[PDB]
């Protein structure tokens, strides 16, 4: 219904605005963009699932996400992603991976303040009702 089309349209409205606030931290730059095949060869080769923050607005313009649920995992993966191919104890690594856990707990601590849990679980309820 057009009742069931604005609800999924705030949720885009609310993802765009929470990802804007992530993409402008300085920490997350390097999450804002593909990593560049010719920079990282073995990029695509390691992670299966490449995801960032650009990837992130192009899936919740093409409607992609119809629950904060599924907008969460790819954050996750974001973080997941970085994790695992930046796993040494040099500082390089443990830069990036501080960033992947901060990017990570801000996307939460950002919804926990400001996702009302009754509009998520309306979103849950269309979702499931397909
Ligand atoms: C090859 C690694 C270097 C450290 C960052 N990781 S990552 O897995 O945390 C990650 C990166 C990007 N995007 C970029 O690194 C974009 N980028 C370049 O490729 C060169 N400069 C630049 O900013 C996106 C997501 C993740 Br999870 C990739």
């Amino acid at each position: 219904s057009m009742q069931e089309e604005d609800t999924f349209r705030e949720l885009r409205i609310f993802l765009r605005n929470v990802t804007h606030r992530l993409a402008i931290d300085k920490r997350f730059r390097v999450f804002t963009k593909p990593v560049d095949p010719d920079e990282v060869p073995d990029y695509v080769t390691v992670i299966k699932q490449p995801m960032d923050l650009s990837s992130v607005i192009s899936k919740i313009d093409l409607h992609k996400y119809l629950t904060v649920k599924d907008y969460l995992r790819d954050i996750d993966l974001i973080c997941s992603n970085a994790l695992e191919y930046n796993p040494d104890r040099d500082p390089g690594d443990r830069l990036i991976r501080h960033r992947a856990c901060a990017l990570r707990d801000t996307a939460y601590a950002i919804i926990k303040e400001e996702l009302d849990e009754d509009f998520e679980q309306l979103c849950e309820e269309i979702q499931e009702s397909r």
